C-alpha cells in the first residue's frame, strides 16, 4: 500500500533530487536520491517516493528522459504528485 500526496517546489532550480525508473525501464518513476537540505527534501519528499505526476502530466506515460525534460522545462514552480510506501511491520 502507498500514501499519495502533493508538493510544489518554488524555483529556481536546482530542486535537489535524482530520478530512477520510467516506462522504458518497466517500473514507476521514483526519487532515487535527495540533496540534504535541498528544496525537495525541505518539502518532505523521501527517497523511494514514486512520482505520479509532474506539472499535471501523468508520470506513468513518461520515459525516464521525458520526465527529466518535464522537470527541466518546468519554469518557476515544480508540482509533484507523489506516493510513499506504507511499510507496515
Amino acid at each position: 500500500s502507498m500514501d499519495s500526496f502533493k508538493v510544489v517546489l518554488e524555483g529556481p532550480a536546482p530542486w535537489g533530487f535524482r530520478l530512477q525508473g520510467g516506462k522504458d525501464f518497466n517500473v514507476p518513476l521514483s526519487i532515487s536520491r535527495l540533496t540534504p537540505g535541498g528544496k525537495a527534501a525541505q518539502a518532505g519528499v523521501a527517497v523511494g517516493d514514486w512520482v505520479l505526476s509532474i506539472d499535471g502530466e501523468n508520470a506513468g506515460s513518461l520515459t525516464h528522459i521525458e520526465a527529466q525534460n518535464k522537470i527541466r522545462a518546468c519554469g518557476e514552480r515544480l508540482s509533484l504528485g507523489l506516493s510513499r510506501a506504507i511499510t507496515s511491520l
